[PDB]
C-alpha cells in the first residue's frame, strides 16, 4: 500500500467526491429532462422551472426529487442550476446515483440489464474524475491534458471501464505519464496494411521503427524459423499488450501468427483520446491511434477493422477535394490531419474485433505557423477550477462580439461550407476540432477523426466517380447495405450533423457560457451565427438552391437522443423534436434589413 | 520498462506446456459434452474403444467432422477421451482452437450465443492461466500440498478461468505462486455491518487475537480522530485484491461518508489455499484460515460470500459440532474433525452490484487437530499426478499395498460422511476440495471436512432431535423470505441419495477408481465391489439403520446427475440433470453372489 494508494483515498474524502458527484447528478438530470426520459412536474417561476421528479423507494413507496433549472432557446436545452434533493420527511441532496436511478425508474420502466451497466458508468465516472479534479492544480499538447473536464453532456463522460485505480494513473490522460509501445510482428496470413497503403505504410515504418532496429528485428524473426516477409509490423498499447493480447492471443503467440518484438524507442504520451499517442521524444513525428479495450461512453475503443483498412484512402480523397476548393484552400486555410497509414491483424473471432490495430496522424505541429497556437475546440467553452472561462483573457482583449465573429469564420463557416458546397459531413463534435489562433485571435481551423464518423450524401460530391470505393476495400464493405458506412441515402443527414453534432452539442455550449459568465444573450449568440452564415452564402449564389434545401432554418428539428439509447434495448430510431434557434435568429435577421 | 514476469509469460505461452494444457482442457470439454448429452456423436464400437464422430459446420457453413477415440466406462458411465481431437474436411489435422470447435459444434447444435461466448472466454482463460502454472511447476506436509496440486479440477473444463486477473496479478495471488500477502482491515459502520447471527460473543475474542489489544485500540484512536465514534463500527480483513480493484472504486460513496475506513495491513502474512479466497497464516500456522470476498469469477460463479450464508455459519457450525460430539461412533471410532466456521463478519448494503462482495469468516486450522506423528493431504490430491503422470499417491500404494490402501481409505473417509447423511439425515457438500485425509506416512487414519456454510443439505425428518435444527428464518430477511428447498433443507429424500452417488462418489472418489484403473490396471469393478463391501460392513453394525439405509437407495441401478457443463450454456432450460448408471448396483449384485 503505497502512495498512489494514498492519494485515491484523499480523493475520494476531499470536496472533489462531492463536486464531482453534484456535476454528474446535475448533468445526469439535464440529459434526462431534456430527453423525455423522465417528466417531472413543472412549476415556473420568474426566470427558472423548479421540476419535481416522482420515483418509489425499495419499500414502493412515494419519494419527490426537487431541483431547479432552466429551459433555454438554446435548442430547448434543459440547465439544472440547484442542488438535486431527495424529499421524502425532511430534504437531503442525493448522495447516490444508483439510488436516485432507480427509485426514479421504478416509476418509469427500463430495461433493467441497461440500468445496471448505465449506473455502474456513472459511479465510474465519479470515481475517476474524482482523482482528475483531486489531482490538478498553456499551449496545444499541455492544454489537450489539462482539460481535464471532458464530456459537458453526456453523464458518463469518465467510466473507462476495465480501468482500476493503478492502471488509471498510469493511463489517464489527465497524468501524461511518458510510455512505450509494444512493437509486434504480425502474420499477412490475418495482417493487412490499409487499402493502397502498401508504399507509404512501408515508408513510414522506416521512420517510426528505425532502419536498423528493424533489421534487427527481421534477424530475429529469421532465429525463430519463420520468415520475415510474410508478417507486418504494428504498434500496441502497453496496456492493451498485458491485459488483453497476451491473454485473448495466445494461440496465435504459440503459432507465430503473433510475435513480440520489443518496445518503441520512443516515449509517448496520451491525449483526450487515450487510445490516440503524441510522441514525447520527436513532438514534428505522427501521432498513434491503437486499439484499446476499455469502455469510455458506452463503446469500446476498438478500431473496427472495415475502418482501419479505409482511413488512408479517405484522408487522401478529402485532402484533394479541400485542395481545389479556393475558398476552403486560400481563404479559411482547414487544416485537415491526414490518417495517413494504418495497419492491423484481423482474425474471425468476435471477441477480439478491432483489438489489433493501428493508425498513423500527422501531428498539428506539421502545421502551425511560427507566431500559432492551438487550442482543442472543446477547450473554448471550459472553465477553470474556480469557474473561470478559460477564454476570459482572450474575450477582455479582443472583445466578445468581435472574437466571436472570428470563431464563427474561421471555424463554423468552412465546415457548414464543406456540407453545402460538397455535401460531405465531418463529425463536427467539438473533439474533432482544433482553433489555431494568435495570441488568442481566431485565424484556422483544424479537423481529425476522420475515419470514424464522416458521413457524405454522394450527389452534391463535385466528382463521384472519384468517390472512394469502398465494397473493394473490406469484405464488410462488400456485404454492407445503403447507410451503414459513410454514406447516406437521406439529405437530411446533413442537415442533422449541422444542427446535432456542430451546434447542440457542441458549438451550443460556448453560447451558455458566454450567456451564464458575461450576460451575452443567447439570441445574441445566434444572430451573429446566422449573420456570417449569411455573408457567407451570398458570395455563392450558385448554392442557394442547394442551401435552401438543407433546411437549417427548421423551426424545429428531430435530435438524437444520447442517453435514451444507454437505457434501452431496440434503439431503433431515438429522437426528440426540439425547437431549433437559427430560426428565430433568421427571421429577426431578415425584419432587422 | 517490460520485466521479467512479462518475459515468463510469454516464454510460457510459446513452450510444450501450452500444448499440453490446451489438449487437456478440450479433452474434458469433450468428455463433458458427450457425457452430459449436449452432443450425440456418431459412435462406432470397437472392442473396448469407441470412435466419436462429432458434426460440425464452418462459417461457409460447410459441414466438418472432429474425431476422437474414447471410451464408456462403467464408472457412472463416464466419458473418457483417449486419443487428440480431430477436425477432418479436406485434411485432418489436430484443433488448435477451442473457440472454432465450439463455434462449428453449435452450428450444428442450437446454445444460448451469449452463453457460448462467456464459456469460450472462461475456457481460453483457462487454458492461458494454466499454462503459465504448469510452465512454472519443477520436477510434502499439508500446507505444501495446498498450493503444489496445481492441476485444479478433472472435470470442469474451465477450471482455471479466474475473470478478472490479467497475467500480473495472476502471478501475485494465484495459489500456484505461493506469495505472502498482508489482509486489508478496515471498519465498517454498524448501520451496515453485522457480526454472524449470535456470534457477538466469539467475535469480540477472536478481534483480540487477529487485531491484537495494541493495533485495535490504535485503529480505535484512528477512528476517533476522523470524528466518528469507534463504537459504531465493526473490523473486517479485505483481501488486497478486493479491496484495491473493487471495494476502493464500488464503495466511494461509502468511503466519503464513513461507512467505511480504511485502517491497514495485517501483521501476519498469508497464503492463498486452492480456493483462493480462504488464506492461511503463514507468519502462525494455529491461527484460524480466513475466507474472504472475492469477485472474480472460476468456474463460473462469483467468488463472493452470499450475505445469509455468512449470517448462518457460525450457527451451522456449531450445531454440527453437537451431532458429531454426541455420536460414538463419529466422536470416538471415526474421529472425525469438522474445521469449525467458528466466527464471521460483513458488510451488506441494498446494492445489487456489490451484494457478498465484502465478507469474511474464520475457521480453524487443521494444525489445531493434527497429532504428533500425523499429516494432512487435500482430498483431491490422492487422485492427483506428478507433471510425469506418476500418481502422487504412488509410494503409499508400494508401501501398503493397494487393495489395503483403498479400504483404510473408504473406512476411514468415505464411510463417516455416508454415516452422518444415514444416521443424521445429514449430507455435507462431499466434493474433493471439503475434505482432508489425515494420515500417519500414507496410512489412512481419520477425515477433516470443512465448507459448510454454502454446500450443507439436510432432510428433516431424518434428524436425530428435528428440534434442535437451527431455525435459519431468523438469521437473515433472505431466509425469512425464501421458500423451501432454497438454503439448506430439502422436502426430498433424495436430496440424500443425490448427495452421496453425484458429490461424494462421481465428482470425487470416482476419480481415485481411474487412475487405479489406468495406472495400476486395478479393475473398476473390484474399486466398485470394495466400496459396496466397506459400506455393507459399517451398516451390519447398526440394525436400526437399516430400514433407512434401504430407503435412501445407494444401489439403485440409475440415477440423475447434475449436468454442470449444460448450465453454462443456457439462460433457462428444463431439466439440469441426465440419468446415468450406478456402478454400485452391479457391485452389490455380485457382493451378493458370495452367499
Ligand atoms: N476435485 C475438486 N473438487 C472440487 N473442487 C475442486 C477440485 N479440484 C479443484 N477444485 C477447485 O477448487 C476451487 C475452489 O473454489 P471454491 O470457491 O468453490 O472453494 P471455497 O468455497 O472458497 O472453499 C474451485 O475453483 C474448484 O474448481
Ligand atoms: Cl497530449
Ligand atoms: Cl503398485
Ligand atoms: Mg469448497
Amino acid at each position: 500500500m503505497d502512495m498512489y494508494h494514498t492519494k485515491i483515498l484523499k480523493a475520494i474524502e476531499s470536496e472533489d467526491y462531492i463536486s464531482v458527484r453534484r456535476r454528474v447528478l446535475r448533468q445526469l438530470v439535464e440529459s434526462l429532462i431534456y430527453e423525455g426520459i423522465i417528466t417531472p412536474a413543472r412549476i415556473e417561476k420568474e426566470e427558472q422551472i423548479l421540476f419535481l421528479i416522482q420515483g418509489l423507494d425499495e419499500d414502493n413507496k412515494s419519494v419527490t426529487y426537487e431541483c431547479y433549472g432552466r429551459e433555454r432557446i438554446t435548442f430547448g436545452r434543459i440547465s439544472i442550476d440547484s442542488l438535486i434533493v431527495r424529499v421524502q420527511d425532511g430534504k437531503q441532496e442525493i448522495q447516490s446515483v444508483a439510488q436516485f436511478l432507480e427509485e426514479v425508474f421504478r416509476v418509469v420502466n427500463v430495461e433493467q440489464t441497461k440500468l445496471d451497466s448505465f449506473i455502474h458508468e456513472l459511479e465510474q465516472t465519479i470515481f475517476k474524475d474524482t482523482i482528475a479534479q483531486y489531482e490538478r492544480c498553456k499551449s496545444y499538447d499541455e492544454l489537450e491534458n489539462h482539460l481535464i473536464d471532458g464530456h459537458p453532456y453526456h453523464p458518463s463522460y469518465k467510466a473507462r471501464i476495465g480501468f482500476q485505480y493503478r492502471d488509471n494513473f498510469r493511463y489517464g490522460y489527465e497524468f501524461m505519464r511518458p510510455i512505450k509501445l509494444i512493437w509486434i510482428a504480425a502474420h499477412k496470413k490475418n495482417a493487412t496494411v490499409g487499402y493502397e497503403n502498401e508504399v507509404i505504410y512501408d515508408k513510414i515504418l522506416k521512420s517510426e521503427v528505425g532502419e536498423r532496429k528493424l533489421e534487427a528485428y527481421k534477424e530475429r524473426i529469421h532465429s525463430m524459423g519463420c520468415d520475415p516477409k510474410q508478417y507486418l509490423f504494428i504498434p500496441v498499447h502497453p496496456w492493451q499488450w498485458e491485459n488483453f493480447i497476451i491473454s485473448n492471443y495466445a494461440e496465435d503467440i504459440q503459432d507465430k501468427g503473433i510475435i513480440y518484438l520489443g518496445e518503441s524507442a520512443d516515449d509517448y504520451c496520451a491525449q483526450q483520446s487515450m487510445r490516440t499517442l503524441r510522441n514525447v521524444t520527436n513532438p514534428k513525428r505522427p501521432y498513434v491511434k491503437v486499439s484499446l479495450n476499455i469502455l469510455n461512453t458506452s463503446t469500446l475503443r476498438t478500431l473496427k477493422p472495415y475502418s482501419v483498412a479505409s482511413a488512408p484512402a479517405i484522408s487522401n480523397w478529402l485532402s484533394n477535394v479541400v485542395s481545389q476548393d479556393s475558398y476552403l484552400r486560400d481563404e479559411s486555410r482547414v487544416i485537415l490531419l491526414k490518417e495517413f497509414s494504418s495497419v492491423m491483424y484481423d482474425t474471425n473471432k468476435k471477441a477480439t474485433y478491432g483489438s489489433l490495430g493501428c493508425i498513423w496522424r500527422e501531428s498539428v505541429h506539421h502545421y502551425l505557423g511560427e507566431q500559432e497556437d492551438a487550442v482543442p475546440f472543446n477547450g473554448l467553452y471550459a472553465k477553470e477550477k474556480d469557474g473561470t472561462p478559460i477564454i476570459d483573457a482572450w474575450l477582455n482583449k479582443y472583445g466578445i462580439e468581435n472574437w466571436l465573429r472570428l470563431l464563427i469564420q474561421k471555424a463554423i463557416i468552412p465546415v457548414i461550407h464543406l456540407v453545402v458546397e460538397h455535401g460531405i459531413a465531418l463529425e463536427s463534435h467539438g473533439q474533432n476540432m482544433i482553433l489555431v489562433h494568435k495570441e488568442g485571435l481566431p485565424v484556422r481551423i483544424a479537423l481529425k477523426d476522420f475515419h470514424e464518423g464522416l458521413e457524405f450524401y454522394r450527389p452534391f460530391l463535385k466528382e463521384m466517380n472519384k468517390c472512394p470505393d469502398f465494397t473493394k476495400m473490406h469484405k464488410t464493405y462488400a456485404n454492407g447495405k445503403m447507410n451503414d458506412f459513410f454514406e447516406m441515402d437521406r439529405i437530411e443527414c446533413l442537415q442533422e450533423m449541422v444542427l446535432d453534432a456542430l451546434f447542440l452539442f457542441n458549438v451550443g455550449e460556448l453560447a451558455f457560457v458566454l450567456a451564464d459568465k458575461y450576460e451575452w444573450k443567447e439570441e445574441s449568440f445566434w444572430m451573429i451565427v446566422v449573420e456570417e452564415i449569411e455573408n457567407h452564402f451570398r458570395k455563392y449564389p450558385h448554392l442557394k438552391d442547394r442551401f435552401e434545401s438543407i433546411q437549417l432554418y427548421t423551426p424545429t428539428f428531430y435530435a438524437e437522443q444520447l442517453t435514451k439509447r444507454r437505457l434501452y434495448i431496440d434503439v431503433e430510431s431515438l429522437v426528440h423534436e426540439v425547437p431549433n434557434p437559427l430560426y428565430r435568429a433568421r427571421q429577426l435577421n431578415i425584419q432587422k434589413s
